[PDB]
Order: C-alpha cells, then sequence, then structure tokens
C-alpha cells in the first residue's frame, strides 16, 4: 500500500557543483523520496529517507532543509530550499512523519527479539 504523501517542486542544491536547480520530488509513505527533472524518464534522484535527520538552514538560501542520513562509513546529504518557510514546514514535517512511522516498523521488528 505504498502511495505518494507529498510531491512538488523543490530546489535543489547539486551535491557535486553546489549550484541550484528545480527538481520534481515525490515523496512516498514507505521512504521513497524521488526527483525528476520534469514534472512526471528514470529519475535524478532516488533515495530513502528512513533513519533520517532534517535540518534547517538560512544560508546561504532562506527556508532551506537539508536531509541527512547516515549510511555505513558515509554521510548522505540533500539540500534543499523554498520561497516560504511554510512551505519548509510542510515538507519536513511530511518527511518526519514518514520517518517516523518507518522508525515505529524498525522497532517493532528490532525489539526484544
Amino acid at each position: 500500500d505504498v502511495a505518494i504523501v507529498k510531491e512538488g517542486w523543490l530546489h535543489k542544491r547539486g551535491e557535486y557543483i553546489k549550484t541550484w536547480r528545480p527538481r520534481y520530488f515525490l515523496l512516498k509513505n514507505d521512504g521513497t523520496f524521488i526527483g525528476y527533472k520534469e514534472r512526471p524518464e528514470a529519475p535524478l534522484n532516488n533515495f530513502s529517507v528512513a533513519q533520517c535527520q532534517l535540518m534547517k538552514t538560512e544560508r546561504p538560501r532562506p527556508n532551506t532543509f537539508i536531509i541527512r542520513c547516515l549510511q555505513w562509513t558515509t554521510v548522505i546529504e540533500a539540500t534543499f530550499h523554498v520561497e516560504t518557510p511554510e512551505e519548509r514546514e510542510e515538507w519536513t514535517t511530511a518527511i518526519q512523519t514518514v520517518a517516523d512511522g518507518l522508525k515505529k516498523q524498525e522497532e517493532e521488528e528490532m525489539d526484544f527479539r
């Protein structure tokens, strides 16, 4: 029963270039977070938000949020900008709710085996 939770345009900072480009992202309730060059082609970005930490910053762009994940030895970061703080709150709340549901599932599978 995997379904889209939230979708929309985000300004994503490149991990390589560090410039900002618009990407159309869809978040699903299983943690899938997929980003396209055009509103729906293979996606340009594809990663799970399970076990992510969300951070907010105002520099260099206001209304920035960062999704940070620790996987083996690597830190994955994804940096996004939206035009208003309200939109940032909408995205970070949606991502956090999905991540929290996945964490509950993880606890039910891993605790007291």
